[PDB]
C-alpha cells in the first residue's frame, strides 16, 4: 500500500535515539531489499540485525556497501557506543573523511570524545608501529594536512591527558594518542614539523602567561591594585621566558588564522566578575590589528565550549533555513582546565545598562537615534534586539540554561542581546523554581509590552526557530549521545538523562500546531510572572468569584 | 490564475467590509464570468449602487441571473445599508423560500428589520385594508398558528429619542392590521384571533392577581401563601385560574394549558420576586412548569437564547452536541415575561447541600468503576456543557457570572441562568475573559485530568466552526442595532463590533485556537491557587 509506506515515512524519518522500533524491525527488513531509499534509511537498518546471529552480518554487510551513501551527520551515530561492529565503524570513518574540514571541525569536540568508544586494539597496534582507515589513524591523518585543525586537535587531547576509576582506561589511552601525534608531526616534513614548532611556541607562551596571572592572584589588592601589578608585569622584560610587550609571533590559539605578537600592558583590564579574568590585547602580525581575548584562571570552560559549539551549530542551521537572528556565538577553548581563552565581542552586561542609562530604549536610542521609529529608535537595531531574543530563549530552553541574571546577559550597541557564563546546564539552577523561559521585565519593556507590533514580531520568531529546530534534531541528539561521558560536570550527576532532557525539551512527540501552542504555554507563564501588572490582573480574577 | 484563490477569499472569509475601495469594482471585470457561485452576491452589490445612474440597471440584470441566494445574505439586504428597493423585494423572494422552522429563529430579527424603510410600504397597505416586506410577514403570518402567536407578542411589546417615536407609529400600524386581516379571515384566522384574545386576557389577569401579592408587604412565606390563596379562589377574577378553557401556552404556542396547580406554586428567594407555577396541559394531565418574572423587561435574555438557540443548532449539524440548554424565553411585554424552567440546582445550592460538585454527581448517578465513581456518560455530558458555555458566554460576552447565575441538573448538563450583563458589561471591575469557578475546574478533576484536556480540546473545536459560520451571527446582530436591549443602546454602533472581535477572524486557525489557549490559560490560573502560588515564585526569581 502508500498506508504501508505512510508508517515507514514516519520511522525512517523521526527520531534517532527512540527505542520503540520492536515488531517494526522486521517489517523494514523485508522492504529494505526493494528500497533503500535515501541515508536516514540505513542508519534505522542498522539497529536491529548485527548483535544476534554471525550470519545476518554477512547480508546487511552487503546492503551497506551498495545502499544510498549515509550523510556525515547520521554517520556520527555510528562512533556511538552502541555499535560495536568493527565493519560499521570503519563505513562511518569513510563517510567523515568524505567531509569538508569546516565541518569536521563543528564535531571534532565530539570525534575526541568519541575515540573511548573505538576499541583499543587499534591505538597500541598503531603505537607499535611508530614506537619500538580505523579512526584514529584517521583523525590524526587530518589534524595534519590542515594546520587550524591540528592546533584543535592538540588541544582537546591536551585537557583530556592532564591528571581513579574508568578514567585511568582512558587517561592512559589519549596520553597515547597524544604521544603518537606529537611524534607524526616531529618526523614528517616541512609543513608537519611547522605544525609541531607552533604548537610547541602556544604551549610554551601559555605556561608562562599562567605563570604571570599565578603573581597577581597571590599580591593581595582590590581589583585596582591587582590589575595595576598585572599591567607593570607584562611591561617587564626578561623577568620571563617569553617577553611579553615584544614576540616571535605565534598562531593564537584562540583562532589560529591569526598570528601574535606583543602585548598592550595599558589596555589590559580585569573584570567585575567574581572570578577575575584579564581582557587582554595583542597586536597581531598584520598593521598592528588589536586583537583582545579574555583569559579567566578560576574555573574549567570544557562545558562553556560544549555550549558554544551547540550554539554555533544551531545558528548555522537557521541561517541554511534563511533564519538568522543575530545571534553571538564567540569562540571559547579551554586550555588545560583551570585555564582558558574566550573571545571578547564588544558589548555591555544588561545590569550595566540600565544603571548607566535608564533602560534599553534609552540605550539604543543613544547609539542609534532616528526620530521616525519605532522608538526614535534606527528601525534595523530594534529588529535584531528582537530576533536576538527569540534565538536565545529558545536556545536557552533547549538546553535548559539557568542562573540567567541581569549580570549574565549582554547587549552591544547594534542590538544584539547574548548570552554569557554557562555554569549551569540542563535545568540545574541554584534557585528551587525557574520560570521555563527566561525573560526579564526590563528585556520586555524594550519591546514595548504586550501588544507592540514588536512583542508579536518577538512570538512570532520564537515559534519559527523552534519549528525549524525540531526538524534539525538528530544532529543535535547525536552531538549529545556522543558526550555521556564527557567530562562536563552538569552531565555527570546524571549522563543517562543526559540525552533523555534534551528530547524533553524538543517535545518530538507533538504535532506541528500542538508544539507552538505548548511552547507558547510556557513564554506565557514566565513574561506573566516578570510583568508587575499581569500579575495584578490575575488578583483580580481570583477576586471575581470571590 | 492566483486571482482564483484571492477570489475565494473575499467570498468565504470577509462578512462586512470596507476592504480594498478601490478594488471593488476591480473584480467587477472577472465578477460577471463567476457569478456562478451564491455568496459571491452579497459582495457584488456593496459596490454598484455606490456610483450614480447606469450601474443600476445593469446589475440587477446581473442579480435576477444570479446562482440564487442562501438566506443569510438576505438578511443583509433587509438591513439600513442597502437602500434600493428590488434588492429589498429580492431579499423577500429569498425569505419566501425558508421553511417556517428558520423564519421562526429570524423572526425577531424580521420584527426588527421591518423598522427599516420603506414608510410608504405600509401608508399604502393602510390605504389598502381601509410580496413587499411587510405583507409577507403578515401573509405567512396567518399561514402558521405557532408562527402568529410570535410576530403578535413580539409587536405588542413595541407600540406599548424622537426617533423612538416615529417608528412606534409604524409598529400600530402593523399590529392593528395584522389583526384585522385575522377578523376578515377564513375560519382558521379567526380561530388564531380569537386565541390571541384569550391569551391577552389571561395574562392581564395574572399580572393584576401578581401586582396584588407585592401590594401586600410581609415576609417571604406571607406572599406565596397569599399566592396560592390568590389563585384558589375561583372567579374573583374572570379568568378562573383553578380551570379555564383550553388555551395555547403564550410562551410556547404547541403546547395547551387548562389550569394552574396552586398548592404547587413557589416563590423564589430573589429580592424581586419570580414565581413558579405549574399549569396543566390539555392532554394526558401531563404537566408543564413555568415561571413568570414581574420585575424587568426581558427582551436582553430572549436575545441571549435565540443566539444560545442558533448557535446550538450550527454545531449539532456539525455534530457537536455540546449539551447545551437553550430554555425558551418570552417577554410578554416590558417587565413581564416567562422562562421555560428545567428542573436544576444552582452551584450554590449544590454546595452547600454537597461538599463538592462530584458527591452530587455520584449520588445520582454512582458506578464504582465510573471515572469519579460516577457513570462515564454524565460526566462527559458535563464536560461537554461547560465547554459549550465558555465559548458562547465569551462570543457574547456575557458577565456577572457566579454561583447562584449557573445551574446545574441533575444529569450533568451545566447552564447559564441570568442575562442582564451582555457584550462585556459587568458591575465588576475586570472580569475574567472566561468564567470558570475553582469548583468547577476541580469538578473536572484539576488541570491534571484527562477529561480537562477534553474539555479544552472541545472549546477550541466549538470556536472553530462557530467562526466558519459567523456571517449568520452578524447579519443578526447588525439587525439588532436599534433593538432597545440596554446594553446595544449604551454603545449601538460599537455593539455588533464587539462580536466580531471575539470571533477573531483575522486570525487563521492556528492562530484562533492558539489565541483562545491563552484566554482559557489566564482565567484557569487565576482561579486555582496553586497556579497562582507558582506564577508567584516565577516573580520571586529575577528578583534578587
Ligand atoms: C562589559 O563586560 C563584558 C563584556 C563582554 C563580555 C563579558 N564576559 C564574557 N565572558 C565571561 O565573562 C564568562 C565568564 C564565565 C564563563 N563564561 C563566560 N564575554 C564573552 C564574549 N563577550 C564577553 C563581559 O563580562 C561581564
Ligand atoms: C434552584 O433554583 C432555580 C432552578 C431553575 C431555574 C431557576 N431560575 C431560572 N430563571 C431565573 O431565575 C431568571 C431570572 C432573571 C432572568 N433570567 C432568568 N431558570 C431558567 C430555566 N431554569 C431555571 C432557579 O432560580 C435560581
Amino acid at each position: 500500500a502508500s498506508i504501508r509506506d505512510q508508517l515507514h515515512t514516519i520511522v525512517y524519518r523521526y527520531p534517532p535515539t527512540y527505542v520503540l522500533s520492536s515488531e517494526e524491525q522486521d517489517l523494514v527488513w523485508k522492504f529494505r531489499f526493494y528500497l533503500s531509499s535515501h541515508k536516514k534509511a540505513l542508519t534505522k537498518f542498522l539497529k536491529c540485525i548485527n548483535w544476534k546471529l554471525e550470519d545476518e552480518v554477512t547480508q546487511a554487510l552487503w546492503m551497506l556497501a551498495n545502499w544510498a551513501p549515509m550523510d556525515v551527520e547520521d554517520a556520527l551515530e555510528l562512533l556511538s557506543p552502541t555499535f560495536t561492529h568493527p565493519q560499521v565503524r570503519k563505513y562511518a570513518v569513510s563517510r567523515l573523511a568524505q567531509a569538508p574540514d569546516e565541518d569536521l571541525l563543528l564535531y571534532l569536540l565530539q570525534l575526541v570524545q568519541a575515540l573511548k568508544y573505538e576499541d583499543p586494539r587499534h591505538i597500541v597496534h598503531l603505537h607499535g608501529c611508530i614506537f619500538p582507515a580505523n579512526l584514529c589513524t584517521f583523525l590524526i591523518q587530518r589534524a595534519c594536512t590542515n594546520a587550524t585543525l591540528a592546533n584543535y586537535f592538540y588541544w582537546y587531547l591536551s585537557i583530556e591527558v592532564e591528571e581513579r576509576k574508568q578514567d585511568e582506561r582512558a587517561h592512559d589511552m589519549y596520553a597515547m594518542v597524544l604521544k603518537m601525534f606529537l611524534k607524526v608531526l616531529e618526523n614528517g616534513n616541512f609543513n608537519l614539523r611547522g605544525i609541531f614548532y607552533n604548537l610547541r611556541k602556544q604551549r610554551r607562551f601559555i605556561d608562562e602567561l599562567v605563570k604571570l596571572v599565578k603573581l597577581v592572584a597571590k599580591e593581595p589588592g582590590n581589583r585596582n591594585k591587582k590589575t595595576e601589578k598585572f599591567q607593570k608585569l607584562l611591561a617587564e622584560q626578561d623577568m620571563f621566558k617569553v617577553n611579553f610587550t615584544n614576540f616571535e609571533p605565534i598562531p593564537f590559539p584562540l583562532d589560529p588564522e591569526i598570528y601574535i605578537t606583543k602585548i598592550v600592558p595599558m589596555r589590559t583590564s580585569l573584570f567585575k566578575s567574581a572570578l577575575m579574568p584579564a581582557k587582554l590585547t595583542f597586536v597581531t602580525s598584520i598593521a598592528h590589528h588589536e586583537y583582545a581575548a579574555i583569559f579567566k584562571h578560576g574555573d574549567d570552560l570544557r562545558q562553556d565550549q560544549l555550549i558554544l559549539q551547540m550554539i554555533t551549530l544551531m545558528d548555522k542551521l537557521l541561517r541554511r533555513e534563511n533564519l538568522d537572528l543575530k545571534l553571538t556565538p564567540y569562540k571559547v577553548l579551554a586550555t588545560s582546565s583551570k585555564h582558558g581563552f574566550l573571545q571578547y565581542v564588544d558589548s555591555c552586561t544588561v545590569a550595566e545598562v540600565l544603571a548607566r542609562e535608564g533602560n534599553i530604549h534609552n540605550f539604543f536610542r543613544k547609539h542609534h537615534p532616528c526620530d521616525n521609529g519605532p522608538y526614535g529608535i534606527s528601525a534595523e537595531v530594534m529588529d535584531t534586539y528582537i530576533k536576538s531574543c527569540a534565538g536565545y530563549c529558545v536556545i536557552t530552553y533547549l538546553l535548559g540554561v539557568g542562573d540567567r541574571h541581569l549580570d549574565n546577559l549582554l547587549l552591544t550597541t547594534n542590538g544584539k542581546l547574548f548570552h554569557i557564563d554557562f555554569g549551569y546546564i540542563l535545568g540545574r539552577d541554584p534557585k528551587p523554581m525557574p520560570p521555563p523561559m527566561k525573560l526579564s521585565k526590563e528585556m520586555v519593556e524594550a519591546m514595548g509590552g504586550i501588544s507592540s507590533e514588536h512583542h508579536h514580531e518577538f512570538r512570532k520568531q520564537c515559534y519559527t526557530a523552534y519549528l525549524h529546530l525540531r526538524r534539525h534534531a538528530n544532529v543535535m541528539l547525536n552531538l549529545f549521545s556522543l558526550m555521556v561521558d564527557a567530562t562536563v560536570p552538569d552531565i555527570a550527576l546524571e549522563p543517562d538523562k543526559a540525552v533523555k532532557k534534551v528530547e524533553e525539551n524538543l517535545q518530538l512527540g507533538l504535532t506541528d500546531e500542538e508544539a507552538v501552542q505548548h511552547l507558547q504555554s510556557l513564554l506565557d507563564v514566565s513574561i506573566t510572572a516578570v510583568m508587575p501588572a499581569l500579575v495584578e490582573q490575575i488578583h483580580r480574577f481570583t477576586q471575581y468569584w470571590r
